[PDB]
């Protein structure tokens, strides 16, 4: 599983769990085509997103729906979501986990590559 | 001066000085026209970025170019830039604080009046 | 496991491998006495750190050694080291995970808890 | 003012104002002595913490009450507080900024360091 996502609420100190994801890559025309697609579960992990085959070089952008999951919570946040976006197997087939880290005026987000 | 951006890097423990910083605000066309831009200063600050009166409600987009940045001090880091999006309702004045690791990218709001 | 360790390397983008890690308790004469010890794997965690049974009730230290982490890596960080105390098991029964982020002049950490 | 704080409540998105703040200082008894002592003022700050008279080489511990901070709004959190420890003043003179984020159940701590030339 070469892209994951790990999400976790710093306010509950809990996975953040229900945090829609989307993945979108980059295109030839310079626009941001939807590339993936999920939810995290009980862990804040969204399992599958993509496949080394179907995955490849490119730009892509995982983006958090950060208000959605405050909002839901009664939380007033400050972002109308989270973005990682960076390029991806252009020096060798990687794994890539981003891991964010959510409170509702803040937000980290953490690469970890792998070999 | 209701937009200020305070910009960290965590290797050296300074501020991050020449970090590009854009500024976009979104269209009825839906699309992201360029509002505001700079460099970051000795203070990692930009320093009149807009003015009360050029800024008014809607949803705005703080661009960082961290890869510039890092591949300029020789370091190969992980994001091609950082955004931070928000929609402003104010009247309020806004941080954005950024502190820079080569592969994690940490952002705050404050939030004042 | 009711204690885990992850620990991450901001500067490099994988676990931090090595990094010491000694947790201590609170005693009755108010000091810190020294209640178990590891070092960080592959994954920048420590697997087995206590156990249910040795684990109880009271006001814990699990200390990450960063200096020696950061000099065996060239670098010259600002901590001595970074500490998380926090009081544990009074409210029933918890498994507590303590991530932190490493950068040589900034770290970060977040506890998730569990039932 | 060679050592100053700032502290942000990342649920608010605002300084966090009244966090107990406590500075010691390392003894040759390995012991930790109190070293300085305040609160944080509207911005999150506290500014004359110390002095460059008074503030030598040493190893340094500077202590955030988080758990107080919190409770008094109605929060109940995960660290009993949050700790600093650096060695300061070891290599020349420098002024240091200790910035640290509070959320319930993290916490997020950095330094600036700068020369006054
Ligand atoms: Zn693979
Ligand atoms: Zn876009
Ligand atoms: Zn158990
Ligand atoms: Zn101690
Ligand atoms: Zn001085």
């Amino acid at each position: 599983c070469p892209l994951m996502v790990k999400v976790l609420d710093a306010v509950r100190g809990r996975p953040a769990v229900n945090v829609d994801v989307k993945v979108f890559k980059k295109t030839e025309e310079q626009t941001w085509e939807l590339f993936a697609a999920g939810k995290t579960n009980d862990n804040g992990e969204i399992h599958e997103l993509t496949t080394d085959d179907k995955f490849g070089e490119g730009l892509y952008k995982v983006e958090f729906d950060t208000i959605s999951y405050w909002k839901a919570l009664g939380v007033s946040p400050f972002h109308e979501y989270a973005d990682v976006v960076f390029t991806a197997n252009d020096a060798g087939h990687r794994h890539y986990t981003i891991a964010a880290l959510l409170s509702p005026y803040s937000f980290s987000t953490t690469a970890i590559v792998s070999n």
